[PDB]
């Protein structure tokens, strides 16, 4: 046995080369021994039995490495704004790692719903995939999806900002000569640009006018066109349907959904969140936004966070973790700072076994504490 404490002390002391040295902590000593030791209490009687050397260890490092995992690995991150009827909102940020509750009241945005969303003074929206680029002072724009002139998009965090992938701007395509007469035979009225309509099995289905001729367009993108340009319109002319079947039908690749889009309202569902969860069975990660009125967790799982030294998250874990991100291995206390494991044999070490997968979209956000490494360990 080379690790022992001091009964009244407490204070760790390993000893290598020829000599005892005080530690800092458990991690330092298993690290310099290279194995998971665990210390033998004595009376400071056989303490001094023995010559002393100077300290030795990592300070920044945690008392030790205990990991509470799955099964599952799943980590989620959380932006909630307070006073989201101000002006002046203010936003929290979470890092959960732990079983999620996920009900009605929180749960994954629908393919009609959207949050508006504010970063370095550009504005997102955002929906069940990702985010995308939207001209918020656009009116002609959001008056077309139905967006009102009371919604307020809410500041998100650099976090949740890098967490949700971009999926594009939001935004119409652009048609070039969009004005000048059309090369389809179609009359003067509609010009490239222009919007008709064509009663169908449905009803009205809209075309817009190309350069290459004609292109579905649904209603939200149809409505968006004359908003912005109506070209003498008052509305989309109606054209007998045989009119139009000899002339090429184009594509017109419009983001605008068919869909009216409900805006969520932050005072109701104060939270934005990215939850990530792979089954730790091969096959790939999955990954969804979740939008509600709260954190996806049991009331009780509120008293576990931490709020970190000087990190942007306050974290909630149900026990230290040991993870692989994108291939660095971490592991993560009990207060949810991660640690740099270098390598294999020095997790090993530190007893640690078995690295769950986890997302570095989120990990990252932690406290990035000292590197726990056999040279760092000897001082
Ligand atoms: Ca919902
Ligand atoms: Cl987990
Ligand atoms: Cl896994």
């Amino acid at each position: 046995t080379s690790l022992f404490t001091d009964r009244a002390t407490n204070q760790l002391y390993v000893l290598l080369s020829g000599q005892l040295h005080p530690v800092y902590n458990l991690t330092s000593a298993r690290l310099v021994l290279g194995n998971p030791a665990n210390p033998a209490t004595v009376k400071s009687s056989e303490l001094s039995k023995l010559p002393m050397g100077q300290t030795v260890g990592i300070p920044g490092a945690p008392y030790a490495t205990p990991v509470s995992a799955g099964s599952t690995s799943i980590w989620t991150l959380c932006d909630t704004v307070a006073r989201a009827d101000s002006t002046s909102p203010v936003v929290q940020t979470a890092v959960i790692a732990m079983p999620l509750e996920i009900d009605a009241s929180i749960d994954p945005l629908q393919s009609h719903e959207a949050v508006l969303v504010s970063y370095q003074g550009e504005t997102w929206i955002v929906t069940t995939k990702g985010r995308h680029a939207i001209d918020l002072t656009d009116r002609a724009l959001t008056s077309s999806m139905g967006i009102p002139v009371t919604a307020r998009p809410t500041p998100i965090s650099e976090g949740m900002f890098n967490a949700l992938p971009d999926m594009g701007p939001w935004q119409l395509p652009p048609i070039p000569a969009a004005g000048a007469p059309n090369s389809l035979g179609l009359p003067d009225d509609l010009v490239i640009g222009s919007v008709f309509q064509i009663h169908t099995d449905k009803g009205p289905q809209y075309y817009v006018v190309l350069p290459d001729g004609i292109a579905q367009v649904n209603a939200t993108t149809a409505a968006a066109l004359r908003a912005t340009q109506a070209h003498g319109l008052v509305a989309p002319p109606a054209m007998v349907p045989s009119l139009v079947v000899r002339i090429a039908e184009r594509v017109y690749p419009s983001p605008l959904p068919d869909e009216p889009l409900k805006i969520v309202s932050r005072p109701q569902d104060p939270a934005l969140c990215w939850s990530w969860q792979r089954s730790a069975g091969d096959q790939s990660p999955q990954s969804t936004v979740l939008s509600g009125r709260h954190l996806p967790i049991s009331p009780s799982a509120m008293n576990m966070g931490i709020k970190q030294i000087h990190g942007t998250a306050t974290v909630y874990l149900d026990g230290g973790k040991f993870v692989a991100l994108q291939e660095s291995m971490y592991y993560i206390d009990p207060q949810g700072v991660r640690y740099g494991v270098p390598n294999a044999e020095t997790a090993k070490s530190l007893g640690l076994s078995s690295p769950q997968n986890a997302p570095w979209e989120i990990v990252r956000l932690l406290v990035d504490g000292p590197v726990l490494s056999k040279d760092a360990a000897l001082l």
